[PDB]
């Protein structure tokens, strides 16, 4: 470990702010060593900010302002209780004699405040705002309760788009399988009305309710908006597949983008699979230390910041096996990510592993690090495979009894590899399909098990595995998945061992 002091020294970064986390845990940082340490911190949320206002704990236009209580707001001034009616809280906090006195003094100024401040008078504020179609309401009254939930009007659902808002509300009832009413609601949205993720989803919803043709012209929509062409791979596969038509398969196995769909088309088209970078380079190793967290953290900024001519002189420092993790990170960046990198570094490590397992293994760290051995996430996970503390010490130290077993060891790739080979196994006997077993493990086998023992996920159907693999219940997790399996198949592909993606598919189908 590293001292109070010589962390001090370093450049803040996620990998000092691992380590300060590290001494604050064990109870190793004493309260003067603790004053200055706000400073010293990168990225000062979740476990660490908490940690450290045990020992340190943390707007004067405003501080008057909440000296008032709802016994007092109409003592207060208009400027403060503008301010505290801010909160949805504080306003169902309220009576109604002052809710209704508060909403003629801000009539004229204020007139959402207004609206909300009257609706708290009824049992059910959501259908007082719904029958005004307040849309700013709308929205913090869904922030405010997730539970409200009623049949919405095709003039209301069809205002619902020009708000911010909009688009997190339809994923998340979509996904989530919540509000009913609402969701039922939000197939008379024109399609005019939407765009991008937005118009995506609501082809999601259609599909749930099984109206076809609303459904493509969502997609249809999605695909001539969205701008990444990811999506819109993604989008024309589903006109493809509830229409049929030709012309949106060519152009789908056609794309730039490598990814499931992409694939997908190839295969189905007979066309040539994407070229794939070689790199190998001569030289096997430098004095530049892979396992040093701090020296990716000043290299990765140092990167970041150069221009092309930059960036070809980087390259040549690092043209070795040993640091062709960098390399690759490195060439990404010089042709802005128009080339497919699929690197397998540090291979020795995985080459007696079958070659299923290699992929799998190769598909999950280029996703979680682009295997740079000491990355670490905002959750402090570590390494190529992206450990967090808790599961590598409970591997290390408890199952595999590991002498001198430090959680650092994640830094090295032949802990990494084999540690990550020891966690799909356990997940593999469980769950059978590489897409399931990379929900679980970027979602934990929980969440995955209490989807696929679902009734309506990953059953035969029209269009399944597909409509399914659009509606796993965290955003994160299916945007995983997606990228492992085009990984995984990328990888077979590359060792030799090519898979055939609809195989993959009709095995999604329990």
């Amino acid at each position: 470990q590293y001292s109070i002091e010589k962390l001090k020294k370093e450049e803040n970064s996620l990998a000092k702010d691992y380590y300060i986390y590290r001494l604050l845990e064990k109870n190793k940082i004493s309260k003067k060593d603790a004053q200055d340490l706000q400073s010293h911190i990168f990225r000062y949320i979740g476990k660490i900010k908490s940690e450290l206002e045990k020992i340190i704990p943390l707007n004067p236009k405003y501080a008057k302002c909440y000296t008032y209580t709802a016994n007092t707001i109409l003592d207060a001034n208009l400027t403060c209780q503008s301010v505290r009616l801010n909160s949805l809280v504080f306003i169902a906090s309220l009576n109604s004699k002052d809710r209704t006195t508060l909403a003629q003094t801000f009539k004229n100024q204020r007139p959402d405040l207004t609206n909300l401040l009257l609706a708290f008078n009824t049992s059910d504020p959501m259908s007082y705002i719904v029958q005004k179609e307040d849309i700013n309401g709308f929205f913090k009254l869904y922030n405010y309760s997730k539970k409200y939930d009623l049949d919405l009007n095709t003039s209301l659902v069809n205002k619902l788009p020009n708000h911010i808002g909009f688009k997190d509300f339809a994923q998340n009832i979509i996904i989530k399988k919540e509000n009913p009413k609402f969701r039922h609601s939000m197939l008379e949205i024109n399609p005019e009305n939407v765009s991008e993720d937005s118009a995506f989803y609501l082809g999601v919803n259609a599909l749930t309710y099984d109206k076809t043709e609303l459904a493509y012209d969502f997609f249809k929509k999605a695909a001539q908006s969205f701008k990444s062409q990811s999506n819109k791979d993604n989008a024309i596969f589903w006109m493809w597949l509830i229409k049929n038509n030709e012309e949106d398969l060519k152009t789908l196995s056609q794309s730039s983008s490598l990814n499931i769909y992409s694939l997908y088309a190839k295969e189905l088209t007979n066309t040539p699979f994407p070229k794939i970078e070689s790199l190998n380079p001569s030289k096997k190793k430098n004095n530049f230390n892979m396992q040093d967290p701090f020296a990716w953290q000043k290299i990765n900024k140092q990167i970041r910041d150069a221009n092309a001519s930059q960036l070809d002189v980087l390259a040549k420092e690092f043209d070795t096996q040993e640091t062709l993790p960098i390399y690759a990170y490195i060439l990404e960046r010089k042709n802005n990510f128009k080339k497919h990198y699929f690197i397998m570094p540090y291979y020795d490590n995985i080459k007696d592993y079958n070659k299923t397992r290699q992929a799998l293994i190769l598909a999950i760290a280029r996703q979680e690090s682009r295997f740079i051995p000491t990355a670490i996430s905002v959750s402090y996970a570590l390494g190529m495979m992206q450990f967090m503390p808790f599961l590598a010490n409970h591997i290390g130290e408890k199952e595999l009894k590991i002498p001198n077993f430090d959680q650092d060891f994640m830094f090295k790739p032949e802990i990494a590899y084999y540690f990550g080979n020891y966690h799909l196994n356990y997940l593999e006997s469980r769950l059978k399909s590489p897409l399931f077993v990379a929900y679980a493990y970027n979602g934990g086998i929980g969440f995955t098990n209490r989807m696929l023992a679902r009734n309506d996920m990953f059953k035969t159907g029209k269009f399944e595995p597909f409509l399914s693999m659009e509606l796993v219940p965290y955003q994160e997790s299916r945007i995983y998945g997606k990228k492992v399996l085009a990984n995984y198949i990328v990888y077979r592909h590359l060792l030799n061992d090519s898979i055939k993606i609809s195989d993959i598919f009709e095995n999604l189908i329990q």
